């Protein structure tokens, strides 16, 4: 029933810190939120483990969520996001669709899954901002979901209205030019937001990584086994838009394969 997964030990604080590795690269974010609790120690592994179960990250992180003490804001609402993080619980190992907005990097359609996330106070980020720059897509897109542009192109298809055939289009153009779902301006706008050394969840093209700010720069941790055995490769910058990005210890030095 249950997927294994190798466990990179790398000095984190100064503390010899687990985190979870995969070369899979599958679409899933127990890793993501799974490897923040671990970095903030709040899930503690026997030095000697090597390998991890689904069911055990899983079992970890429902203790974890029941075991949030309330602290004030929505109150029979805190209530109700344990009872859905709960329910969807499950989801979490298998994997997920995530229908993001473009009118900034905090914006999803809501699914109970969000729940896990606002409960265990982690940020979900996304790279995938329509520009202002180009104010006919701009409009075209305007507040509307991914899963739900995609709905409104094929009615825009078919639309007699060329009116709408026109922007059925303006918008299959911001889709077919933004295919790496991280634009230039997603990229500045994610940088400012994400508070300087707090760990964040990056999701882009169907897989979750695990973000920081550091030094005003943005980093996700490597979840990569292929560095499996490398303690000195923990952070890869996401300095630029697409390209060459240079690896880090712990510490947010630079380290060399």
């Amino acid at each position: 029933e249950p997927d294994f997964y190798c466990v990179k030990w790398i000095p984190w604080k100064g503390e010899q810190t687990p985190i979870i590795t995969q070369s899979t690269n599958g679409p899933c974010p127990l890793l993501a939120i799974m490897n923040i609790l671990f970095l903030q120690w709040k899930v503690k592994l026997p030095p000697q483990k090597e390998v991890i179960t689904s069911d055990e990250l899983m079992a970890h992180l429902g203790n974890c969520l029941l075991s949030i003490k309330p602290q004030e804001g929505l109150q029979l609402n805190f209530q109700q996001n344990v009872d859905d993080a709960m329910t969807v619980l499950p989801k979490l190992a298998t994997g997920l669709d995530v229908n993001v907005r473009f009118t900034g990097v905090s914006d999803f359609e809501y699914t109970p899954e969000c729940s896990v996330f606002d409960l265990l106070g982690i940020p979900l980020y996304h790279g995938w901002l329509v520009d202002p720059q180009s104010p006919e897509a701009v409009r075209a897109v305007g507040k509307l979901s991914y899963n739900q542009l995609v709905e409104r192109i094929i009615t825009c298809k078919h639309s007699s209205d060329t009116n709408l055939v026109t922007e059925g289009l303006i918008a299959e153009q911001f889709l077919e030019t933004t295919a790496a779902q991280l634009t230039y301006h997603g990229l500045c706008e994610l940088t400012a937001a994400a508070k300087e050394g707090e760990l964040s969840v990056f999701f882009r093209n169907n897989h979750f990584s695990t973000m920081t700010k550091h030094k005003s720069h943005l980093y996700l941790l490597v979840d990569d086994q292929g560095f499996l055995q490398e303690e000195q490769v923990v952070w890869e910058s996401l300095h630029n838009v697409d390209g060459d990005s240079c690896f880090c210890d712990s510490d947010f030095h630079l380290s060399h394969s």
